[PDB]
């Protein structure tokens, strides 16, 4: 394995000859350990507070899940905490007849979804353009510096070479930009799968790539219309770490649809990158902070290009390899057997694939499924054997699914169908409210001017308004933020980095005009496009939906909380300043 990892240990010992060490008791029991050196402590215990929502979400500041919310750990203390519960974990084998029948679907899934789409190489200038569309922060002064792209270009000859020397995950500058040119390489061999988006709905049947929050639920309600059984999402306990070697091996498999110097670079990342890999860890120790060399040939490193994506595909094949289970394809004889028969595979993939992929909406670890019958509930062997045993429950124990789509959990939501007084009927995202609100009052690092998070506290505001307007205390709280902060300054930062966010509310343009766009005039599902001109006729959930989701309508603090607002927004006004501010209330 060292012919492998040899060089990237060699250049970080060699740079680090100093204070490099073999400790012998470290922590590491599935993770091969190479050794330490001393670093500086890098995160914080606690999350830094957003004092503009804060102030404007009194009720709130007696909440658990808004307290819990403002803690998380990324100091080396709870890194390593982390790494214990879950990543420093073995997945079992997969049976002879398991690894068959996931073979045959991977192929037969890889040709389907590149039937109309090639693969290509994604370029520096891509990279560059992605890069300034999302800061103005070091990594754009990186791209805009020539020896970057110089040392990219050394660590492309060694991939060609079928070597590395620099391409290390992380759990001066010259460390930063042997970070980034990883990132860019893989991103050049793999970021088509994004950048050509080929889990899109149309392209992939079950995918869900570029539809955006605001649509999923749609989605949801369009699969519900599909015949067959009730409509299950399970979890599958820590995915990342239950990607297996048989699954890497698998997704290698879109190389051979790729042109001979794509196939090249693609082949470096997977082989040197994907399916062995050097891994950065800060430890504490009793004489300071360590960072830990180590390394391991499956799992999924969670910060990756290709991690999206290729979840995605590999969760598509498990659901129609569970499907077959369910519907009598793949008997507990077949998963055990060698030499399990290819055609009954074959046939049910040729003839029903498609079809079977149409009954699922998937999103990275992320499943729905509508199977053709119950039978799946109960459909667990292949499952459980590929190693995605579902979170919280026992292995054997029939998953439990749901006949209303509005019950379903997909990507932290579920949807809402509402009427709206004009009759027409929109499909709404939704979550538990303390999660939403918990999640605003947190600000991005420190050094932030009351400028800067006023804007952040703006740009929450807005994606309330235009995802979450149908819930009384946020569009309440929404417009008492926009009331509190200038007109024109600019939402800042990012709300979520979610791959369903499509940043919307990232502007000063009216937010009425922003919504009419979106959940009228751009939606498929809205076949009257008669605009709504007062957010008067913009719809709530149900008040009971409401407070079942969280809602503190009816209580007496938020009854003065909603009384008493115009006070507290002046009290932000008077501390920002002397600026144009408008009322929303
Ligand atoms: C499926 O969409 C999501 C899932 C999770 C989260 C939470 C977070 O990332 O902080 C946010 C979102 C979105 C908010 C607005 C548009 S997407
Ligand atoms: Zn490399
Ligand atoms: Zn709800």
């Amino acid at each position: 394995n060292m012919d492998v990892i040899g060089e990237r240990i060699k250049r970080i010992k060699e740079e680090h000859n100093s204070t490099w060490h073999y400790d012998d008791e470290n922590p590491y029991k599935t993770w091969a350990y190479h050794g330490s050196y001393e670093v500086k402590a890098t995160g914080s215990a606690s999350s830094m507070i957003n004092g503009v929502v804060k102030l404007l979400t009194k009720p709130w500041d007696v909440v658990p899940m808004v307290t819990q919310m403002a803690m998380t750990d990324t100091t080396p203390f709870g890194q390593q905490r982390v790494f214990k519960e879950k990543v420093d974990t073995r997945t079992p084998r997969p049976l002879p007849g398991t690894r068959k029948v996931m073979e045959i679907t991977a192929e037969w899934l890889w040709r389907t979804l590149g039937r109309n789409k090639r693969p290509r190489l994604c370029t520096r200038e891509e990279f560059t353009k992605k890069v300034r569309t999302n800061a103005a922060d070091s990594a754009k002064a990186a791209v805009e510096d020539e020896e970057f792209w110089k040392l990219v270009d050394r660590e492309r000859e060694l991939h060609k070479l079928g070597k590395c020397g620099s391409c290390v995950y992380n759990m001066s500058r010259a460390i930063w930009y042997m970070w980034l040119g990883v990132r860019y390489l893989e991103f050049e061999a793999l970021g088509f799968l994004n950048e050509d988006h080929w889990f899109s709905r149309e392209n992939s049947y079950s995918g869900v790539e570029g539809e955006g929050l605001h649509k999923l639920g749609y989605i949801l309600r369009d699969i519900s219309k599909i015949p067959g059984g009730a409509m299950y999402a399970d979890d599958t306990a820590g995915w990342d770490t239950r990607i297996t070697e048989d699954d890497l091996h698998n997704e290698e498999k879109i190389i051979q649809q790729m042109d001979p110097e794509h196939r090249q670079l693609a082949n470096a990342i997977f082989k040197l990158t994907y399916q062995n890999k050097v891994v950065k860890v800060q430890r504490p120790t009793p004489t300071g902070t360590v960072m830990d060399i180590i390394s391991r040939k499956d799992q999924r490193g969670s910060g990756q290009v290709g991690t999206y994506g290729l979840n995605t595909f590999t969760n598509m094949e498990a659901q129609l390899v569970r499907q077959m289970e369910g519907e009598g394809v793949l008997t507990k004889a077949d998963l055990e057997n060698p030499h399990l028969l290819e055609k009954k595979i074959t046939q049910w993939l040729e003839t029903k694939g498609v079809e079977r992929l149409k009954r699922m909406a998937i999103s990275g670890d992320d499943c729905v499924v509508k199977p053709i019958d119950d039978r799946f509930a109960n459909a667990l062997l292949a499952l459980n054997d590929m190693g995605k045993v579902r979170k919280d429950i026992p292995q054997w124990q029939p998953s439990k699914g749901w006949h209303d789509w509005q019950q379903v959990p997909f990507c932290s939501h579920h949807f809402h169908e509402l009427i709206m007084k004009d009759g027409r009927k929109l499909v709404v995202p939704c979550r538990p409210q303390d999660e939403l609100i918990g999640r605003a009052r947190i600000s991005q690092g420190a050094g932030w001017s009351l400028r800067e998070t006023a804007c952040l506290g703006k740009a929450y505001a807005q994606m309330w308004s235009l995802m979450y307007f149908h819930r009384r205390d946020l569009r309440l709280a929404s417009n008492a933020i926009c009331s509190a902060v200038p007109v024109h300054w600019v939402p800042t930062s990012r709300t979520t980095w979610s791959i369903h966010a499509h940043h919307q509310w990232m502007t000063t343009e009216d937010m009425l005009t922003v919504w009419n766009r979106v959940w009228i005039e751009e939606n498929p599902w809205m076949e009257d496009k008669t605009p709504v001109t007062t957010w008067e006729n913009v719809p709530y959930l149900g008040k009971r939906e409401d407070q079942w989701c969280g809602s503190l309508i009816g209580l007496t603090s938020r009854a003065t909380w909603a009384q008493n607002i115009p006070t507290a927004i002046q009290q932000v006004r008077s501390l920002i300043g002397n600026e144009e501010f408008l009322d929303y209330m």
